[PDB]
């Protein structure tokens, strides 16, 4: 089998912006998560071929990972902080769909998501 093409990290027709919130997401939120003990499985797309995962890309049609989100923040791909926050949420949700509650990968995701939500509370309250 084959993996699909990864999600785009640049698009020459999509308008770009840097906001205070998008900056905080790169400089504070992603940085914290990236260095965490349980980050590594989320630092790049799920290689479903190499991990031999049954029907992964048949169940997960909107894949997402921190590797992608990191390059997207670095390339000023997003217009809004909400676009980025929904990428984080997609990634967690995906994990909780494909994997059994309480399995190791889910406990890792749950720890990252708790840390995510703590740092999302510190966001500048207005996007400028
Ligand atoms: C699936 C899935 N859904 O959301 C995410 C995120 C995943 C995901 C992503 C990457 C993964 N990478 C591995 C992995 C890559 N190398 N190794 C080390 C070694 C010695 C080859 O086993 C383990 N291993 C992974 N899983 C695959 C499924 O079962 C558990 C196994 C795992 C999880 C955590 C630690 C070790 C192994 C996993 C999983």
């Amino acid at each position: 089998s084959m993996n699909p093409p990864p999600p785009e990290t640049s698009n020459p027709n999509k308008p770009k912006r840097q906001t205070n919130q998008l900056q905080y997401l790169l400089r504070v939120v992603l940085k914290t998560l990236w260095k965490h003990q349980f980050a590594w499985p989320f630092q790049q797309p799920v290689d479903a071929v190499k991990l031999n995962l049954p029907d992964y890309y048949k169940i997960i049609k909107t894949p997402m990972d921190m590797g992608t989100i990191k390059k997207r923040l670095e390339n000023n791909y997003y217009w809004n902080a909400q676009e980025c926050i929904q990428d984080f949420n997609t990634m967690f949700t995906n994990c909780y769909i494909y994997n059994k509650p309480g399995d190791d990968i889910v406990l890792m995701a749950e720890a990252l998501e708790k840390l995510f939500l703590q740092k999302i509370n510190e966001l500048p309250t207005e996007e400028t």
